[PDB]
């Protein structure tokens, strides 16, 4: 699924992510934005280390989810990486949780910080009713 920007916005807000660990629905909605472009269905296979990155919130199988074929990966989530790729972003969202709940937060992402840090990251909620 190919969610819109304020569909979205409100999603996460009832999942309860505004201020989750400090971080503001804002900087979710940037990172979903330059992680996935919002699709849940999103898949990146990274040949330099055989882990590849899930759904929405490109959540990598080496530490998050199980997806078998990750050399010594560790599944922190508990969760098969297939739930990662559903419509329904619920299991997303609490592995999400679950990320920034280690001492990088949201820095975890690289493409956080390449695109979101210290920007104007408004944007991305304006005008949703959120
Ligand atoms: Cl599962
Ligand atoms: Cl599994
Ligand atoms: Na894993």
């Amino acid at each position: 699924k190919v969610f819109e920007r304020c569909e979205l916005a409100r999603t996460l807000k009832r999942l309860g992510m505004d201020g989750f660990r400090g971080i503001s629905l804002a900087n979710w909605m940037c990172l979903a934005k330059w992680e996935s472009g919002y699709n849940t269905r999103a898949t990146n296979y990274n040949a330099g280390d055989r882990s590849t990155d899930y759904g929405i919130f490109q959540i990598n199988s080496r530490y998050w989810c199980n997806d078998g074929k990750t050399p010594g990966a560790v599944n922190a989530c508990h969760l098969s990486c297939s739930a990662l790729l559903q419509d329904n972003i619920a299991d997303a969202v609490a592995c999400a949780k679950r990320v920034v709940r280690d001492p990088q937060g949201i820095r975890a992402w690289v493409a956080w910080r390449n695109r979101c840090q210290n920007r104007d990251v408004r944007q991305y909620v304006q005008g949703c009713g959120v």
